[PDB]
């Protein structure tokens, strides 16, 4: 202590890790890994640190001490497992793995050897995420929800993101989002899913996907997840909606409003920027006086039960 970290990424989530890494005295920031030279040239310079030629020669690095990983969707838990085996703390923006029993047998691992494993979820709609928790108590019992997500992109990418193994199914990072209000909402009761695929003539990209999910959930609502993108859609929709008994909350883009009878009241989202210096003073703080995070692993496994549950429904795999 000092902690010295080396961060698997060099996207939005890794960025704010490593500015909070950085800032901080508790902290350095020595060494990254990216996936692509554009932009592992850009982190490069932003933040003024090497980078090493494999993420595989990151986490075995003895002047390291804490692995933060938010790259290619499909890599996240492999290069937990290994970070594990290194004697590295590992914090992960979600996802956590593939399977439950893979999240699972992170969990057994990382205590085992007595490292911290730390994941949290807030690059995708972070704010408005605490946003819905601030105010799901104006607007009583939550009947009925619809997430929709769709981006269209001409011409689709050959890149990891419109790749089907190294993205993944496609509703693991939707169905973490409609499955963090537990303790309001109930679990998940009943799955139906569906998942269509249109393909590049390269079989392993795909040019676009549609995948929805309608989940039943055991206090009684009913939520539709959507996920789609690719040139087959031509108008976009970032829409949260969340309807009860005494109003209904709307988010467009980081943009909600709380709509109660005759009246309209807009709704302030904060940044994510802010969640994620909180957390990343908040493992400093475990890490050097041993007070425990306030979030623990539950929630995102569940996510991935969830997730389990509806790629079982949609024959994923």
């Amino acid at each position: 202590t000092p902690v010295r970290v080396g961060i698997v990424g060099t996207g939005y989530a890794a960025q704010r890790r490593a500015e909070v890494f950085r800032g901080d005295r508790r902290s350095q920031l020595v060494s990254f890994w990216g996936n692509s030279e554009a932009n592992t040239a850009k982190f490069a310079d932003t933040f003024g640190v090497r980078p090493q030629q494999s993420w595989q020669a990151l986490i075995n690095d003895p002047e390291i001490d804490l692995v933060l990983i938010a790259t290619i969707n499909q890599l996240h838990g492999a290069i937990a497992e290994a970070a594990l085996q290194a004697g590295k703390h590992v914090v992960l923006e979600y996802p956590l793995a593939l399977t439950y029993a893979m999240g699972k047998k992170l969990q057994q691992l990382a205590r085992e050897k007595g490292k911290l494993l730390h994941v949290e979820h807030i690059e995708l709609l972070g704010g408005v995420h605490q946003a819905i928790r601030q105010n799901l108590g104006k607007i009583g019992e939550v009947f009925y929800a619809r997430y929709s997500t769709i981006m269209g992109q001409n011409p689709a990418p050959q890149r990891w993101t419109y790749h089907h193994q190294q993205f993944g199914f496609p509703l693991v990072a939707a169905l973490s989002r409609i499955s963090r209000f537990t303790d309001l909402f109930g679990t998940v009761q009943q799955v139906d899913a569906q998942c269509r695929f249109w393909d590049q003539p390269n079989p392993e990209y795909f040019r676009a996907c549609l995948a929805t999910a309608y989940l039943q959930f055991n206090n009684g609502l009913k939520a539709e997840v959507i996920y789609g993108k690719g040139e087959v859609f031509h108008q976009n929709e970032r829409i949260f909606t969340l309807h009860g008994d005494r109003g209904t909350l709307i988010f467009v883009g980081e943009t909600g409003r709380l709509i109660q009878g005759q009246t309209e009241t807009e709704i302030t989202v904060g940044s994510r920027r802010g969640l994620f210096r909180q957390d990343t003073e908040a493992v400093l703080d475990y890490l050097t006086t041993g007070k425990p995070l306030y979030v623990d692993l539950e929630a995102s496994l569940y996510a991935l039960e969830v997730a389990d549950l509806c790629a079982q429904a949609c024959g994923y795999k």
